[PDB]
């Protein structure tokens, strides 16, 4: 059967709950919101930054895709950015990738020939990937996935960065730090991988690409 | 002001808590996932599936986007629906919009001449709008805006119901649900606005839109 | 064999060919355009806009894509319009579809479950044709196709007036006209199918949908 | 001024005087095509494929965009790469650029916080020149633009031979060759800048980046 009673019961249930603990839980977000972070992690169902992080409604807005990806190019990812930075004045972006990502692991594996959307979706960890050769190359099937998990998490925390959105928003002096962080779902722990980028100034200091130079390029011409 | 601990320890705090209450909470999930649900929903703050119907790890797959939109042509959502389709096999699709969504009612108040890609984004909500402007005609604004998110949970599941990865998952009888729910941010609740989906039987019965007609077109030419 | 030699000689004799006719054919666009039109129109291999209109080097910029689609959320059309709006300042936009168009019929004959990206591209024409069952039911295989191909136009038409990029150029006084055209690949004509938009005003009098509501929804509320 | 008969008139003329020259120009296309070659390639006015090497009606199929891009993930480009490689069976696919092509010197000059569409859509030219930022380090202007318009048409020609649609047509054995070229506006003149690749081995030849490795990385694996 596909009915939902039993869903709709332990939502009830949950509610109810949190209201009993605390009558304002739900009234007080009952008209608008206020958060003070986006999140961009994997849609993987063991990964639910709610939860792992002990926030109640109205602190995280979310976006969730296969791999965690940001590109400047993604209507879907650029609009959770732009709603996000420009009118609900958020200050922190977490970009979250977590172990065992079967999107990174795809992205190591796969051959691009490969029928259907996810593979035309995973070019980007592709992208991340052919350029880290010498950092893959070489190391157990497991120690490369947990390594392109890695170097995914900074190659999309460097692409936040980038954006025209984020960019825009340090131009004009609006506070926005951005973190690389990663999670394990089979210890529910999350990782601190890049520290706070604020700025241009620790972009320099904590992106291995070199963000300036991508934002003023012309400055390396003759 | 961006330093990270404070939410590392709340991350730590929680994580031990579920060991304690359940010692293979986490380890259980450690390397696959089998959730049995894939949850397309707004990335509101206010608004956390896995929370909302409290539901552990590996439970609940997730695409949030702003306005919970659907479409063939956005491989972000595409590619969260064809993985859980077609590799994980879920059995259960949540369509789920929220009262007090603001996409919904910038899809009725914004004009489309608006800078910035959210704008572009929430271009399916102005066609939601304009297919059921009668509907609309006449309501107060906030008769409208609830109609709004009412609407465009109804056309969205039509879009997951019509799509190539969950028609052909029906083609070849795989069992697949799709649901319409909306959830009241202030109160906590889900409401089920349509019943379980199962097929094009149930679609005929349940959906304004026809999806027969939209899936065998041309069976009505001369 | 696949030699170019022989295309790049047929190259070659036709810049010989014109520069002999006319000695700055090719060098008065050396280092600059300013072309009066875009032209929106089918990828298919028949239609040619420059041949067609017989126009020269730097008259006519071009998107050509599988059926002549607009969208909001296409950044590849949309960078072509935005392009030549807002810095070539061109005049005119010609949205061109053609008889015997593989898509238009595509559109209206397969079953969405069909694979692959083109089947994902076509939705727009579906969500067109779904529009029309009373227009197109009852007709002929051949007078349906036909049908098909002048309600693409139509919606096409619609779909550049409505963007954002047309709509903020109407806005700042800038003149800016919008033409549906349709092309016969087995004649070599073209035919118009609506007259000349210039503005809203022309907008209200030529197509059948209503772009006022469009763009000023909010007026029909309560 | 937005009249429409001196351009329709401009086509009748052409129309007659190709029928005149052969009777059966177009009437031997009216319902059916069979092009040999895709042609993708710049959006500017100065560029026409089908003029520019002198064909009739039926001989390329066109894809033409803002810097000529390729990337799997833009559903525009890549439901005409599907559709010519997959049921048109095409046996060569141009891919053109062009010197002058203000894309490329955009991709050089521009900020990635400069808003619209456009900047999002050449995103791709950042990351071609990203990753050659020595080959354009210390370059005059002109040098720099000129060195950026032939690594872009080297990177689409990767792009090209790398997508899903390429890699399967191959995999299976069907011919199929794809040639960098590059076009002189102020010439009229097409280059041949990379020789004809007809499948791997001559893209290992040719080509600067290695696609055996993209298409098997994880052979490298431990
Ligand atoms: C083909 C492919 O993407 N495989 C995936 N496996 N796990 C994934 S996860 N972390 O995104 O849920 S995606
Ligand atoms: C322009 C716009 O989209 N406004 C939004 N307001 N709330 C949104 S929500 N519910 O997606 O967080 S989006
Ligand atoms: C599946 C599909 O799109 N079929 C096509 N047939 N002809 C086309 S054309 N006019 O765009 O070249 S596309
Ligand atoms: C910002 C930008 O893209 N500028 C352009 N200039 N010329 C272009 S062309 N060769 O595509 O017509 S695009
Ligand atoms: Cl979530
Ligand atoms: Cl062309
Ligand atoms: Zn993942
Ligand atoms: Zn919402
Ligand atoms: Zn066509
Ligand atoms: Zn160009």
């Amino acid at each position: 059967t596909a009915d939902l009673s039993p869903l709709l019961e332990a939502n009830r249930k949950w509610a109810d709950e949190c209201a009993a603990k605390d009558s304002t839980y739900f009234s007080k977000v009952a008209g608008s919101q206020a958060p003070e972070y986006l999140y961009i992690g994997c849609a993987d169902s063991r990964v639910s930054p709610a939860q792992l992080f002990n926030m109640a409604p109205g602190e995280v807005f979310v976006q969730r895709n296969v791999g965690n990806l940001v590109s400047n190019k993604d209507l879907n990812c650029m609009s959770c950015l732009e709603y996000t930075v420009d009118h609900l004045k958020i200050k922190h972006i977490l970009v979250c990738g977590h172990y065992n990502c079967g999107a990174c692991k795809a992205g190591l594996v796969w051959h691009p020939k490969t029928a259907g959307v996810t593979n035309l979706w995973i070019s980007d960890v592709r992208e991340v990937r052919d350029k880290n050769a010498a950092k893959l190359h070489g190391l157990s099937a497991d120690d490369a996935w947990d390594k392109m998990v890695e170097l995914n998490v900074e190659a999309q925390v460097f692409n936040v960065c980038a954006s025209p959105i984020v960019q825009a928003a340090w131009a004009r002096g609006q506070p926005l730090s951005v973190h690389g962080i990663v999670y394990t779902p089979g210890t529910g722990l999350v990782k601190e991988l890049i520290k706070p980028i604020t700025g241009m100034e620790d972009a320099g200091a904590l992106l291995r690409a070199d963000l300036k130079q991508h934002c003023f390029f012309s400055e390396s011409l003759a």
